[PDB]
């Protein structure tokens, strides 16, 4: 049967600040999806956060971009906001709900969506990822590695079925243009685009042999609402694994180096993406509680829950960064976070001025007197004595 | 009384991919062996996985190579497959069940067997090991060290009762020949064979003083069924300890260096064997849940459960890698895994081409034009300009 | 007496590639300045490289921006180029000599200049720095720390004479505007500018108590010549120390964290600034040979030579990063270089696209077909089947 | 002008054992090439060892595979052998000189050759490498990375001139077949071959844009002479850098991970390739003394000397692994050597039995009685009691 | 020709204390052996220290235990003592010269001797070792490993010529008994003796195939002279390498773990044996200056000089611990020294009371009142109140 797997995620309130979610928020979302499941809206669901981002993972047969699935997640977030976040005066209550009324599609309203529809395979293993305190281009390097780096995914070289490579759908989120690139032939051009992780973001990946969908990363073109740019809020990512697609372990290997990503404190710094464990995973209650953000509102972290689909039912999730081999990767990330933080407010630890979520440049350039550099040279001495006097 | 201890193991489905087992699979196997115990088929049992490999450890008085014990494990695996793995569309559901019908002996049908029969001693401590993502020759180095390396087992030198050494039964799994070698005299010839861990595998070890059985490692001659070679699937290992045999701590010391073994991703790489803790051990329900495989489907891991036998009853199991002294060994293994993975698809991190579980060599040699090296030299320039043009 | 200390630096040829300088280049420059000294053009000099950048440090009484001092360095670089670099076909021979004819001022012709004129104090300790494979804003973080961070320079807090702070002259090299900011009051606005190290660069620093010059960093507004942007070539830096100015050790402390700077391979990456030893320092021949650039053309490195001035004579230089305490800082830098290099061509290890010295974006956007994102959505399936077929 | 650069290398005697060369051997070779230069046979030369391997690097205008250049190196090695190695009874005196008489071509007589002829560029930087205690496929991983891995060579992605990639000439040294593969399109097939580093070896690399030669690695088809296989003796490697070819730093970056290579003790183990410094480099005497091999006859080491060519003259060499950034890489290599050595004689630290330089398998299989595995099972008890009695 | 290689060593004065030797002492010894060589007493020589121990290495054709060679070393030590050590009032001047008059044999007079006579092979590589601040049983573990541990010397397993193993001549230095043990068969009994490194010391090793001498370690039965025990003064060790004997690298591998040895401060502690570099090796002057002993008079250190013999002439020496791979081993030794020193005067960091070079037990038991334990119990209260009052 064809099945759609959708992750719809928002930050609708933190506890405290942007450190984590209030557990009643997940409990409320899970009870609400349980009712949708009883009514036949969806087949199955799993609710979880990483930091203060909540992901609603839902399986159903209504296809991609479906009004009722998008509206169900909208209402679940609205209700969590009204009944829990506003009630407890959570920090940034309702923050990612940026319109008063649902239009038909949740994309561009604040929440992030990653979804794929496909024929359910004889075994259908999938992994859902959520990263907090970063942007969707944080997954550019791991998506490139798992689908196109033969030092990550050994099947590209030793598995006859993966020899033909993959198709990447890359969104320019500034000029709203899509590029389709194919590896191995196009790997250098692809990198020339996706290395600029704030602008050119891998949105989907397809198997080249047959076009099957292999991954979907949540990203939208930038738009402006109120003060705010939307499109590059903290991402969620779905990946199908095995049988012509990368093995679950090749997918996870692509996260084994905790690379520097943009976001962290005030969406304005770069720091290492730490692959973190969930605090708890309860497959019976359909709820996982993910890790907190602490020093400097991070470092940014990514969680991974693996599932096996059967007729759309989600058996899991399984925390796939729970292994002493990944402790070494978390230890490297903790040490790199401490190293780069000693840089304080300088690039490249602080982001490039056009990529900053926060600025006071406006207020500075309004108080500090500029001198044309030509005239300044002639008068340096006067200017300095003036400042001294 | 004489007692037989048998471990029969298979991979019959993973969750997700090859990362772990579904816990209902162990619960079902344990309830099924509990019924066999009620009917008097076996005395006692313990069910556990490491990665996606399930071990059925059973004690009974039917001797080695027994049709009813082998058939009981066959049916338990078949039923787990039909009722749980196929139901949840687990990855590689039934993978190690390679014939439609049980012949009398489970050896050579896919599952691995290690078993010993002996007079139960006044104290009978034993250790059961299971390693996932490797081959039976992974235990060649630890078996050699615990029975013949005086830097591992101090009793060889300071215990008068162990001075006469041990007999190793070594299977050439390619030409189906058995060698019997005795240490200390034959240590260099033994090493000359078992250093080739993909071909010459220690299958049993006996005490030289009296012939008592000391260890049994699961290994079978290679055969071909369907696409597949069988014999060298992930191994299980039984070792008896103390009183003329190595102490429990000398047995564990032989795993204290996390040596490089063959297997890991796609059965086609080498990586360190990490001695891992079980996630949980429940001696009342007769079930232990072992560690996951994560980055690159590993690294390979070995678990150890110790037991004391009384009239065949299994008091335990006790996780014998649960000690801060072994954290240092897991930390070394995590760091070596990260180091060797930077080698990507090159030997010796990728295995020798004859030892590979996976290859695309076939597909490559069918697309890439070879030039005889003699003629090539004469025409190099033409050939290169041709490629350039 | 008033004395001018000028450092004029260029890269005029590498050996091999951009790894180092040919030692005859320093020998020729030193013999040429020795002749200028005999003729009374300058008082004293010291010639040295870091990587493939040669610094001519000269002391004289002709003031800042002097035609004869700038012309002497021009001719010395021209002659080194003609007689040594072109002769040995050195890589990038004459690279920083970007006009055919000297105009009066070497600034904006390719070479970098840092110079200060002042009354020579009763003791006049100064430090000259040269960094290779980075931009002048690499010194923004150390200049800020040594003059305004009380965790670096303890005299700001415990030395009554430094309590009034410093004046920073900050050049916007894009719009050619100068800002004058004073610490402590203006520290947050200053950081808001100089954190953008590619655009707002500290060019001079003055003591606030009396206006005395304290530091000069080589930086020019950006201009275009041939293919090339000039202004942000590898910098050189002069700092006066002690008696109301930071102690020599507070100046060096500002380099004790090897922060990430822009440059390294192809002027297009970020990597740690390693404080390196000179290979040799010969105070009698007036020549120091600085460190090589190796992996990935770096990592970027900074050398420090301290001098005591007497009547303009330069007693030194002394390698001031030659101490086991700085080995720990070099070890951190080597480890961070290895960590960040695993990021390959992704930001923030690769620079922001507007800050890149190298791009192939042009060639990419000319070969890869863009689809308007709106229409693309409607037709995704057609587009993918097309790519697959 | 067209120039040929040739490295011809042999081991003709060690001091002591296989640890290093006697310095008189390099002095004699240098005086002999100085005479050839005086007679106009060659333009310029540099003589150096790494471990007990001596490289004669010569520049000349006689093209590749030239009888007089090959014969000059033959005679230089013969004379070093007769006058120095035999005189001092050096270990393996003349070892790589495997015929009594020179045939016209030194290839296949024992010594290794890497050579390229090309038009000398406006700047012609090149690097010569020599590795001791390994095989030519040791350079497969670094050659692949510097010409085809965009995580090593950033110019593949950001340098428009390198976008078209490279052509690899791969020798199957077992069946004497050449493959020509082009990256990026053919990267997975190339890896599928060169990952088997003992059989498929990169021999040359060409720029795809124009066919220019970019690298030459010393490798010959296997042949048998006396007891001995020739073709895979310790290799030497030439690489041209910059301007469409990888920068000197991208070439060195490809050695920044000290990957496991085959060779080390008795040509029969795997251990990390350590990038080592030369003990001394004397550009005036044309002699560099490279590092010793110590524990376990290694670990294997590679040295790198960079040169700038002018009319064929070799200005250099410059030790390009002499940088604190590479100390961290040597420290990793020393730690991995200590880790893997604890494996003693087991694969994969000992090589696969078909790849071994040394075996005693012959002598073992002649003393140890094999039992057919079928009959053995029936009689195990008799066999063990027999051994015990 | 048959050649004898003899090392005769003594400590005859330290500079300062027991930290090193005065360099004039080596210069005087070298000039004296140069005269003996001119007179034809010996063929060739090399003079060197490690710590405050001087080794005279001499080659000659007078066989083992020769009066004129032993007397030449006696007189050289006497003269160094009279002319240099007494002149400069060096610490422990003449300390190891324990009789007034030479008897014919230097063994048992204080100096240590290791010597072997053999037919000089077609290549005759040998290594001379000297360890300071330890006893001859310090070399028990490395001699056992290089001749009998297949995890150290891979030739035992893969070299048909070494398959038959070795004969160890073990001296019980307490009861003056010799044992002859052969490996592999006798390895456990051998270890049962030589594990007691203060009593049973390997003195010689012979190849089992033909009886050829392979090593000689300096050790004598204990005797008493004046206050002093002689026999176990700091040792020197000769080893022949290659061709049926362990390769030079297998010999050095046996020192790659810096094991704990007895000696260090006051000959009364245990600490790690650090494999150290020589400060300088001058093959023309026949002199090497070895490392100092510093913290706590150590840690104990071993130096290794390799030579190639030709007609008895000593070409070398070559410092065979000079390799970054051994820096890691020195770093481990420095860290273990710091760890164990925090134990202060407790076993096992302080030696067992019968193995102590120093004791004050005598003086203690003469001041401290013992109470019979039986009566003490009855009266504890009285005894304590007495002490308190
Ligand atoms: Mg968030
Ligand atoms: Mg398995
Ligand atoms: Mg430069
Ligand atoms: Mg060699
Ligand atoms: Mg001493």
């Amino acid at each position: 049967m064809r099945v759609t797997v959708s992750i719809i995620k928002a930050d609708v309130g933190g506890f405290p600040g942007h450190a984590h979610v209030h557990p009643k928020m997940l409990e409320y979302a899970a009870a609400k999806l349980k009712e949708a499941q009883k009514r036949g809206v969806i087949i199955d669901y799993f609710v979880y956060n990483v930091g203060d981002d909540i992901s609603l993972l839902m399986t159903h047969t209504k296809g991609e971009d479906n009004k009722d699935i998008h509206g169900l997640a909208w209402e679940t977030f609205k209700e969590v906001t009204d009944q829990i976040a506003k009630r407890f005066k959570l920090y940034g209550a309702g923050q990612d709900l940026l319109k008063d009324a649902f239009s038909g599609n949740i994309r561009g309203m604040g929440p992030q969506v990653a979804e794929m529809e496909f024929e359910e395979r004889p075994s259908e293993p999938i992994i859902a990822f959520a990263a907090d305190k970063t942007e969707p281009g944080a997954f550019n390097l791991p998506l490139y590695k798992m689908f196109a780096d033969p030092f990550t995914t050994a099947g590209l070289v030793i598995d006859p079925s993966m020899h033909e490579g993959f198709i990447f759908e890359v969104l320019d989120v500034v000029e709203h243009k899509v590029y389709l690139l194919k590896t191995p032939e196009d790997a250098y051009s692809l990198l020339g685009l996706i290395g600029t992780t704030g602008r050119y973001i891998i949105r989907k990946v397809f198997r080249r042999a047959d076009g099957a969908p292999a991954a979907a990363n949540s990203v939208e073109r930038l738009s402006l609402i109120a003060g705010r740019y939307v499109g590059k809020d903290d991402p969620v990512l779905l990946v199908r694994a095995q049988s012509g697609l990368p093995a679950v372990g090749e997918v996870l290997e692509a996260f084994a180096h905790p690379h520097l990503v943009h976001g962290w404190m005030r969406g304005s710094h770069a720091g290492p993406l730490m692959p973190a464990r969930f605090i708890s995973v309860d497959p019976e209650r359909r709820i996982a509680i993910g890790p907190k953000m602490t020093r400097f509102d991070g470092p940014p972290k990514v969680g991974a829950l693996g599932f096996q689909l059967h007729e759309g039912y989600l058996e899991g999730g399984v925390d796939l960064f729970d292994d002493p081999a990944f402790d070494y990767v978390r230890q490297t990330a903790a040490q790199i976070a401490d190293y780069i933080r000693r840089m304080g407010p300088f690039q490249p630890h602080r982001l490039p001025p056009e990529e900053m979520e926060y600025t006071a440049l406006p207020k500075i350039l309004a108080k500090v007197k500029p001198y044309p550099a030509d005239q300044y040279e002639k008068d340096r001495k006067k200017y300095i004595e003036a400042v001294v006097k």
